């Protein structure tokens, strides 16, 4: 219906308003000295939080335009949570800085498209200078050190994860779960994990995250779809689509029936159906732990695939078959958390699940100094960089400064003058020298124990500059009329 | 939907508004010279009260933000009522003082995180200096003196409680109940008392407190749950959970079935079900008085557990079994209040139940001078204490002064100049010297009969400083739009 | 929901507003020269009244706070109608005076708690000096003179009541009832009268007062309750409680079944049920006139109880049995009013019922000068009285003056200057000297025929000072938001 | 719910407003030169009237208070229509005068109670001086002259009524009814007429007045009531009450069954039920014309009662039996009006019914000069009268002047200066000298034909002063809030 079209600056000043609100509410909760954010709960007492991710979700401005600015940034920076980490809050604090400066420039006449270019270049140069400075994590002594730190010092969980990893490879398929008594173990059941999620969010039993947990469900599957539905154990349907668990079959093309088969054995597909002790479903990933099939039927498929790839001269499907075989000849580790009471097991399961997510991401691209120093350090690379024109150059300097945002903030929240903490780290020489807001001393961020998966310090920066560019190059907005 | 985000001071000044209203309405009802608070009743004449706990519940401000300030303080200070005492009103009067000063400081630039630190330190030092000054209560001459005082002088109830206690230990399981004629007795039936409450508040027969009273109910129990419900004596179900009485089974792990069994005999679990004359249920505690089992079946379990622990070399489960055995080899005392008419028995049952709650808490951590002097005395400890910086020091002084709040108030309400009553007690030498607002004379608070369970004068102070810290370190608030 | 909290004076000035409206509307209808109060009737012509009790009920102010002030005073002063008399209007006129002065003082700084004390003392001193000055009423010449005066001169009703009283003792159980022709008689049927009322007001057939009249009902009774209801003559159930007439069984403890039995015979408990010609029920008293049992079965119980108490060595239950026996060996007098037409019998029944209530209360504690002089006279006692301090002294003087309220009013309404009428009675010497507004002459209030049951001139004064103290010591009010 | 309480003058000025509106609208329609009052009809053209009684009913002011003033006066003055006459309009015009002056005085300080006294005295003196000046009407030459005048000169109706009266006594039971052809007759059927009306107004077939006309109904009657209703000729039930015609049985006490019997024969109580050609019911009077019983059964009862009273030595029930016998040995005359068309019979029936009502009231207390002169003449008596004080004297003078209201009005409406018409009649000597507004000449009001039943000129004056006293002594009003 009726629409309100805002053009030029009038549309930009409003986006900037919605972004600043979103960034100013989330950024107060950054670092070891974060401040709380009280959130009105429609029933009872208010929710007091420091988790910058729960704040971002609560933000919904009334003014259609201001809200669009917030909704966007908030959406992208939320994808930075694909690896679940402080990326969301950093993506946000970063976006706010770049956008703030970009529009300032745009206003002064600089060409937005160019700024967007100089912004894209400078970003790539840093997204690189970061990787080329991240210490790797492969050894079990490291994977156990990154597992502990990510658990605030729980040397017990650092080893627990290292174990599971050293049982199914640094890039396996772990699944932390609660147990009974005070006994923690790392079993390795025979299960699988597709690369697809659910069909509808309403199909989720969201307890903490959008993940559907189904104990002893009914694993069925056909090469058709779920058109007509006319035709004490949960169910799980895996097909093309729908015109209880509902997930799309794994694989594609000639690998369609094959994939359905590989898993068919894993579950054993009521007498002619597959079974599984547990089956978890997510957005774009579903795991089936403890199937039902028999090692024999499972050893056959793995044998077929082996001999299959043993004949394949195809340099392409060589991996498409060698990869589907690992989903069988690999297994599914599963840390079993246990304590005294439910107030313990359910508690440690959150710490382990939280620390096992930081490590799994630490091993992918390595680890790098935390405290928002990685960004300031990598920014050193933009020293002599130059673009095709003054405008393009501006975009580069914007990023050169935006990278100091998450650090000065973290410093300000602690009471220290971020302008100083930044200047010291800038004039630094040791690529691992920063400021530790926890104790308030400068030094080797690594020796300090202040580290961050390089995969999040990288995704945050890309995602930020991703939107900062869109916003900066937006000329008109169309919102519905009240 | 739409949200109103308040930042910095703008969000603090509002919280302070909601807290001051809540604290100013409750604190008028403090001490022996408390003033009344008239409460509009939606039907009939207004409710006139002096009970600062009934006032706190009635407070619900209209302004979303102001209400959050009140809702918080009011929530925490309500947990101080876990031991049921003047803690709620004191936690409140204290919180209001600390917060008032904290924000004042914050405003002047002092770092909130530091103030929060100096506040936390100073508090621990006092929460300690209090315990290390509380006269213990173990002897039956004491437990009967604290039982009488807590009953305004009813030497009859002081002994009544002392008896029940000297029959099931200072830390047993008493249950005051109404009788028939003018006869008071302390029987010791065979019952139990888990450490779990109900599942839903709507399941409570709230007559005065959130406690479910079930006479001759049906005690059933299985190792499953209450998923499908499809499959003249009340009922009580004890299982894992529900997907009439409903409570979660006691114990955990290998102690699950064991616990269910220990109680199974106590009730005798229709021919294959357990029974009990009375079963009370609370928030996190359920009591089963007068079961149904036979001394024989009960003497067997106690015998098994004995021989069981007699073999256990485990230095851990040694208590996990020795404790579950006491739930059987202990019994459940039960004071039987009796008078002339229902206007008597129902009256004395409230005095006994009220005095038996003050004692049961007096024996846990001892007793200490009442009248809000314990706090002012312990505050003496902060004399030379110092923090890492001026800011941290400020937090310490805030507490040094906030502790004089409940006393000056109690004095002002009586007509005496709290500034003076405080100065005298400050320059005091005898750790038991204070001011008795009842008679208006200074002296030995103990000889005076003005005492307070050290467990409440301690919980109040911790809880207050608990929120005073959260509020002081809150940077942004998010409330829904009208 | 949302609440408006008023503190200090702001809350007091509002209460005072609601009280003054209530007292100013009711007090215009005081004495022999009362003025009318027109009351809007939702249908037809307005109700013209002089009865200060019907006015008090109509008062409901719109402002939540002002209304609380009125609702309170109006509630207490309504209990003064427990003996049904001009107490309500006097309690009100008195409360208004004390409160008016109290808050005035409070405002000047005087301590409310103290004023409340000096008010309580002075009151007791007068509530006493009154009793110790009331001429007794025992003789039938007196009980018939107080019975006539209370009937505006109906010497016929003065004797009618005296008779019934001289047939069942000055403290018996009379029950005035309508007859047929112009014949008035005082029969003495065999009935009882418990000390309990009904369970629900909606169970009342309120014709004039909250009294349930049941002719030939079904008297049943068991030692259980009215839990499940599943299992041309009205019914009446008497049990513990309910989970047509419904009343709780009489007695307690071992006297439970006994009481139910004593009455069981009185009614004869369909073939195995008790019956009764008439059964009236009130708030806390139920009467059963003309039962059904036979003198024999009734003479047996009385015989058992006699021999029972004849053996009882108990100096306690000696009365608990001797009293329950009188409920049988006493009877129930019953004045039978009769006239020409229903416009007569129904008219005289109101005069007799109204005069028989003033006498029954006159014999309990005696009679004392009316016209509001008793109060002014007793106030003489406070001549030298003194409290612990100036504040306490103030409370005493407030009462010393408030007692002149109902008299000056009664005088003003008549056209006489209450300041003068008060001064004369003050300088008086004869404790029975006052002012008779009916004729406008001073003298012996007793010889004048201006008397008041000392029980109402006493209850009014206690009830007034009861609330005047609560209001004066109220610091905060909580009302719901519009 | 919420109430608005108006006190003192503020409440009086408003009542006076509602009265003045009511009196000013009605009084324009007074006398032979009355002006019309147009009344908006919710459908069609407006109703043009001169009947001051139809105007009074239409008055309903919006302001709660103003309306109370009108509703009251309007109610009382309506009872003056008990004898159906110009009393209503006169009661009103009078009330307005007294009240207007009373409040004026009250305002000046005069005591209302006294004024009310001086008003009551003076009124009695006149209500008397009137009777002691009314020519009687007993002869059929007179009863026929008052019957004609009351019919604007219809000498035909003057005799028609005289006849019916001379057939059933000057105080019999006449019932004018419509006939068929142009034939008028005065039959004397055998019927009765109790002294009771109906139970509910909704039970009325109101055609012109609240009177239920039932032709050939079913006359039933029992000594019980109409509790349970479960158990081409109309019906009529006569019992105690109800828990088609519904009326309460006649008589009382031992005369209950007797009365029901006396009428039982009159109707003959389907085979065992009483019948009657016609039965009319009113507010407090019911007539049964042309019963069904047989002269024999009727002559028996009359015979029994005769012999009954012939033995009764009772000087009391001598009339209670002699009166009930006349209800049988009397009969019920009934003028039968007839004309040419329904536009005639229905027209003359209104004139006869209207004139037969003025006569029936003229014979009760006589007749006196009309034109509002009776009042002015009787006022002469207050010449030397005096009360206990100046205030009481004022009340007397108020009445001395209010009595000239209906006359000056009647004069003003005609165009003559009421101040003059009053002065002449005042200085008059002949107690029958006045002013005839019809012709505009002074003289002998009697010879003029200007007369008024002394019963209405008396009731109007009593009723007026009745309320004028209530209003004048009203101190507070309570109306509901909008």
């Amino acid at each position: 219906a009726a629409k309100e079209v805002k053009f030029n600056s009038d549309a930009r000043d409003r986006m900037l308003k919605g972004v600043n609100i979103l960034a100013d509410a989330v950024k107060v909760t950054l670092g070891p000295k974060g401040r709380n954010v009280v959130i009105d709960k429609s029933f009872g007492a208010p929710r007091i939080t420091k988790d910058g991710v729960s704040v971002a979700k609560e933000i919904e401005l009334s003014d259609k335009f201001e809200n669009m600015g917030a909704q966007m940034v908030r959406e992208v920076a939320s994808r930075t949570n694909d690896e679940a980490g402080d990326g969301t809050t950093t993506a946000t604090v970063l976006a706010q800085a770049i956008v703030r400066e970009g529009l300032k420039a745009v206003a002064a006449g600089m060409n937005p498209m160019d700024l967007k270019r100089g912004i894209d270049v400078a970003t790539a140069k840093v997204v690189e200078a970061i990787k080329s400075a991240a210490r790797p994590v492969n050894d079990s002594s490291e994977v156990a050190q990154v597992g502990t730190i990510s658990a605030n010092g729980e040397s017990f969980i650092g080893q627990q994860i290292a174990e599971a990893m050293q049982r199914v490879g640094n890039e396996g398929v772990i699944t932390v779960e609660e147990n009974k008594g005070m006994e923690t173990e790392v079993e390795v059941v025979e299960g699988m994990q597709f690369d697809r999620g659910y069909l509808s969010p309403y199909f989720v039993t969201n307890a903490d995250k959008m993940i559907a947990e189904l104990e002893d469900a009914y694993i069925l599957l056909h090469e058709k779809k779920l058109s007509s539905l006319q035709p004490q154990k949960p169910l799980l349907i895996v097909a093309e689509d729908v015109e209880i668990a509902a997930v799309k079959a794994p694989g594609f093309g000639d690998r369609r029936k094959a994939m359905l088969q590989d898993i068919a054995i894993l579950t054993g597909g009521i007498d002619m159906l597959g079974r599984a002790k547990k089956v978890s479903i997510n957005k774009d990933n579903t795991t089936i732990v403890d199937g039902a099939g028999e090692k024999a039927e499972i050893e056959a498929r793995v044998s077929q695939i082996r001999q299959q790839i043993e004949e394949t001269t195809s340099d392409y499907d060589r991996e498409k078959l060698q990869e589907r075989v690992a989903k069988l000849a690999g297994g599914v580790a599963v840390i079993r958390v246990g304590g005294m009471t439910e107030i313990e097991v359910k508690e440690r399961k959150d710490r382990v699940d939280d620390a096992l997510n930081a490590t799994r991401a630490a091993v992918q691209e390595g680890i790098v100094v935390g405290g928002g120093v990685a960004l300031v350090q990598g920014a050193k690379v933009l020293e002599g960089l130059s673009g095709a024109n003054s405008d393009q150059d501006a975009g580069i300097a914007i990023i050169r400064r935006a990278l100091e945002a998450p650090m000065r903030q973290i410093a300000e929240n602690a009471g220290v003058d971020g302008a100083v903490v930044a200047g010291k780290v800038r004039e630094s020489s040791d690529k691992a020298f920063g400021f530790n807001a926890q104790t308030e001393e400068y030094g080797d961020m690594f020796k300090f124990g202040v580290i961050d998966p390089a995969k999040v310090v990288r995704t945050a920066l890309e995602d930020a500059a991703s939107v900062a560019g869109l916003l900066i190059t937006t000329e008109a907005m169309i919102a519905e009329k009240p």
